[PDB]
């Protein structure tokens, strides 16, 4: 079947192969884990290099081998897309998870019992999860701020963590609209180069960086009438195969001036809707540019596809094929909308709109790679700040959940019994390397913390522990702020336990020629 | 994830690496450092070389092959772009502080508290600069030609750093209007081989290298009327396929006279908005030169649209893109438009202009690879005497500053304690190599600088010391003139500090297949 | 210092590498742990083929790299030389120390601790097991019988089990003295194919497979009077060189006729001391082979110097170097000698001795590599049974020793504490492997023995517990006589421990070109 050599894996070698897989991605990432966690450097073929701590981004942009460590990216993946945060934690208890699984495969636990086992823990694990939630006031200020600024935590911009909590708390609770769900794509993610993070601040619309086609035109608009067109502003061609023939020099210009009584009716057409402001997704023609600066409208041209989307959703704006198509119900409205030059670049900010459903965050900082990492940053900020308001529970940071997970699965396990007992003790084992390897990268002992922690957690309770691997010592991650939404958590080990045990489910790997 | 023969470095050999890729630039960059600094000989693919002592320009030009240098020209390019200075001297200390930085590694200071201790020492260095900073007259004549001077010396021009001083200084006080915000994009600077570069001099307006199309239009033109055309001034054809069919030779005839008619028209519409000088970013038919020529109208062709965005500054002429948007309100005003032949070439001087927001700077000297050593010397002095306007604080040379970082950061240090203390006692011994390499390219003794100029400044003060390396001895450096803006020192070691700890930050390097 | 090709590891290698060496070793002796353990097939470059069970055997005959395994060996080793026993233990138990010590330095356990762990769970289980040691008759009959039998299971052997250890029992009583120390030198395991393994028998004094030299010499002497030789019974040649000069052919004669003298002098020298019974390390002339017959004294030629020192225990016979140096002496008694042809070979019996101090015992079965297999299985239990009166306490077998040190030496990592109770707490994990793979090579399931054995031994005892793979099932091992030496599996634990810390204790790998 497999082609003359090709590589097969079966029975222990496709599950150590797998695990293997899995531990070596789980080994490269759990470096990133924690608040003293470090960063990877992501050299592609081309010579361009990216450096993060972001579980995603550095596991979609290596290049990936193994099918197992393909599968546990997925996890990675719907970290991003259903919580924000979690990518490490989930790969890393993967890889630990595997680790252990060949421990009992070897001890003599059947993989149908260490699969089960998993599914078993991880099953009670989302019980454990749910009783030992703290309620929290959806949208109270104070939580929204702490949940933003621990997820910045552990990346470069943390420098800054205060600044960004309030522009990310703001812009979340903005297009979050109840309590709620949160769309991500409502929360524009700009950069900049130059100023410093301090000058970041937020936009209640789009900002684009784009410019007025013409120095004619205003540069800046108030009480905007916004028209979005997606195509060109030029002199359309018909689908049926069509050619002028000039017979006079009169008729050349009877054509010409055509042409211009065209764009001239383009423009009038916007103008007649009662538009002022014209983004064009594609071209828009230099005579018709000077036709809209007559008419006082302000325009930009091959407006990017997700801008025009952005600024449809903030002014109610509506994106229009055909010219022909204007009307006054496709306008949005916007408070103003102005053409700014910062760091040099022209870009035109349209904000202060009437009820804008978008906004934009302006990062600002002293090099491009710094507000590149904080772009990313503030990316899992909006996420997690979406969490908190869309299940209104959080959860004791420093190792506190995965250490509660650790006492009462390891209970668990005693209620199971067999080899089962074996599967989910060694299932609480994986998830303890959390706990362990946060303080790991912060650079404490990993023997003193697990003792000391683990008694400070069964005795003083959840919302009443947690390692601080700031201080270095155990504190109360409750009172210092130190906490992320019940989502991240939840569904950081249910996905990695379930990814872990779709490895664990492959006996035998069959390669096509 | 790597190809076989694919190279990775991790924990000890991901830091030495990347400090050896830092190290391997600073020791290369070094070199530079002072007024006693050398020069590198830059040679590319094509046999093209380039002579210079710019960090910026040996870095971008160089082909770098460690991300974590690619990471370090970011600081050398923000330099240039912020405050134009700082390229070596900021180099030079990130490689030094990554060589401090494997000894702390070694001596059993974790690298999450290396990363602390230099970041606390640069945000303590913030501190310390900004009050050690020596308040001076943001448009002060003399401390603005002592820092262009002392901007431009370690370079070939510094022969002529009076009339380059006298020049920058005038150029950046038109440009930047207040006190301050200087745009360099402003202060163009032009280069043309023959005289000598003690005939440089300053173009109030804008010089380009262009010549009038037409022998019969005016050499000189006097409160001028300066229109700025984007597309060529040529017959036209519509965006709808469309062919002339002729049936008589006399009809033939009646469309030649009728594009005779057409480029008339066009001049026409020049002339009818009072505009008597012409830019054409494109070309400009040979008819239309014609009567270009005809109606008096002085004009070049094929203009750069970095010199048509110049006079537009400068003139306040409006580029157009149509021929047909041409109105009144688009022309620009010139005192004296005129088309001079300097060591044979012909170039137009627009100058005398009203109120010019654009200048030009013609540089003169014996070889072109002179006037271009001395076209990059100048542009940092533009930056820096922008910075001492933008900032009205200017600080002592000499290696002054980086004592004074040295004496405090180390007093910083014992305040801090722990391991913490040697990572930002290191800081400091890091910071002190551009004192010390300052005179080592001088020639002089690193030892007893060290311990003269440290005593010296320590006891005497501020801006009451600093090695003079052209005395070869610790001299008066704010008496002798020897200072660099505030701006210049201040987000040198920022960015510096910043990149050298983000290469730091990596623990494994992951390459792409 | 290492050639280019050479390979060094240091630290987490080293360390790694080492474990891996020994591990691979443990991992293929493991296999043959316990009366159900399996056989290993050892070819060698000739094609000469052994196939045991022994791991001293296994680990010298093996072609082996690893230095690491190479000072296991010496474990091995000194275990069938002070016990006979405890091999397959030693080495297992070794491994997977090795096992546990990369999980421990990897878990924040410094290497330091990691060895004074097992150093001190060593000390504390030598302890352990002088209290947990069971008091037994030195010389009692059915102890020595069960030591014997217990010895010789899960080998092929253990069919004849009962008959060998009334052979072994009874060998090592008379060679032991005093209760007591043995020495395995005094009994000879000779084997010959032929018969079946019921067949082996026990001869009380010296059996040689040699032959009388003369046909003319009795066949069996009653009242042996025994004279050793190690020179050849031939005519000398002195140390000065010396020639004969034959000047008549009466002469020739007169010297054929000395050495007919000569060699009857040899012969009436014997005869002298009162001998009847030769045997020469060396060759004997034709000529005194007939003169030997003459006297009634029967010989063999070319003894084995180790069938020499056998005789000479036995029979209190004196191997004597040169034939003058005979006296009445160096004589020894044997009750009977005689020559018997079994299996068609020749062999002489030197039998029913005054008091014999060695003895032989002579294996029989249906091929040879089955009587080398029995050849193997009864010098171990020679060896046991030696330790058993040498020491006069027995442990329980079927893991029960290796359980109480788990439950003890778990408790004794209580009291030890900080990283140093992980040490011990995983070499008391490390001593689990044991019953676990007992039962492992049994096909028995190593999670419901390790529970039930586990709470039946603590609850029980020790004398009143184990597990036996006979059965499948937790029994009483005393009760079933399924016991060991003491002396066998404290030298395996000691020596186990002390060579796997020994490979801990190497840090870096220094190889010679």
């Amino acid at each position: 079947v497999l082609p003359e050599n090709m590589k097969r894996y079966m029975g222990r070698d496709a599950q150590r192969m797998n695990i293997l897989a899995g531990r070596i991605i789980a080994e490269t990432v759990r470096s990133t884990l924690g608040p003293k966690g470090m960063d990877k450097m992501l050299v592609d073929d081309l010579g361009d290099v990216v450096v993060t701590n972001d579980g995603v981004t550095i596991l979609r942009e290596m290049s990936v081998e193994h099918p197992a460590a393909k599968m546990l990216i997925e996890v990675a993946k719907t970290q991003e897309k259903e919580v924000g945060d979690g990518t490490t934690t989930a790969v890393v208890v993967a890889g630990e998870l595997l680790r252990k699984a060949e421990e009992l495969l070897d001890q003599n636990v059947h993989p149908t019992i260490v699969v089960k086992g998993y599914q078993a823990a991880a099953q009670k694990a989302q019980e454990l999860l749910k009783t030992i939630a703290c309620e929290v006031g959806a949208q109270d200020k104070e939580i929204l701020t702490k949940i933003a600024m621990t997820s910045i935590t552990g990346k470069g911009a943390e420098k800054a963590k205060e600044k960004l909590a309030e522009i990310i708390v703001e812009a979340v609770s903005a297009v979050v609209d109840d309590e709620g769900k949160v769309d991500k794509d409502l929360i524009k993610i700009e950069k900049k180069s130059g100023a410093s993070i301090d000058d970041t601040e937020l936009i209640k619309g789009v900002l684009v960086d784009k410019e007025r086609v013409s120095a004619q035109m205003p540069k800046k608009v108030t009480d905007a009438k916004i028209a979005l067109l997606n195509c060109a502003i030029e002199i359309k061609e018909t689908e049926t195969d069509a050619e002028i023939r000039i017979t006079d020099p009169a008729k050349l210009m009877e054509f010409i001036e055509q042409e211009e009584k065209m764009l001239k009716d383009m423009v009038a057409e916007i103008k007649a809707s009662g538009a002022n402001v014209l983004f064009c997704q594609k071209g828009i023609d230099d005579l018709a540019q000077h036709y809209l600066a007559k008419e006082g409208i302000v325009a930009a041209r091959r407006v990017k596809k997700s801008d025009m989307e952005k600024l449809a959703k903030a002014t109610g704006a509506n994106v229009i094929a055909a010219i022909a198509a204007l009307s006054a119900q496709d306008l949005g409205d916007a408070g103003l909308v102005e053409e700014r030059k910062i760091s040099g670049d022209s870009m035109i900010f349209v904000e202060e709109c009437k009820h804008p459903k978008a906004v934009t965050m302006l990062i600002r900082g002293t090099t491009e790679h710094v507000i590149e990492e904080v772009a990313r940053a503030v990316d899992d900020a909006v996420g997690v700040v979406g969490c908190t308001i869309e299940d209104g529970r959080i959860v004791s940071g420093g190792g506190s959940t995965e250490v509660e997970l650790s006492m009462k699965l390891r209970e668990y396990a005693e209620g199971i019994s067999g080899r089962e007992q074996l599967a989910v003790r060694a299932f609480a084992d994986a998830l303890e390397v959390i706990p362990r390897t946060l303080a790991e990268n912060a650079g404490l002992d990993a023997i003193e913390i697990l003792v000391k922690v683990r008694a400070a957690h069964a005795s003083n309770g959840n919302k009443c522990a947690g390692l601080n691997v700031f201080t270095g010592a155990v504190e109360d991650m409750c009172e210092n702020g130190v906490v992320e939404p019940l989502r991240v958590k939840t569904q950081a080990i249910q996905s990695a336990a379930e990814s872990t045990e779709m490895l664990l489910r492959i006996d035998d790997v069959i390669a096509a020629e």
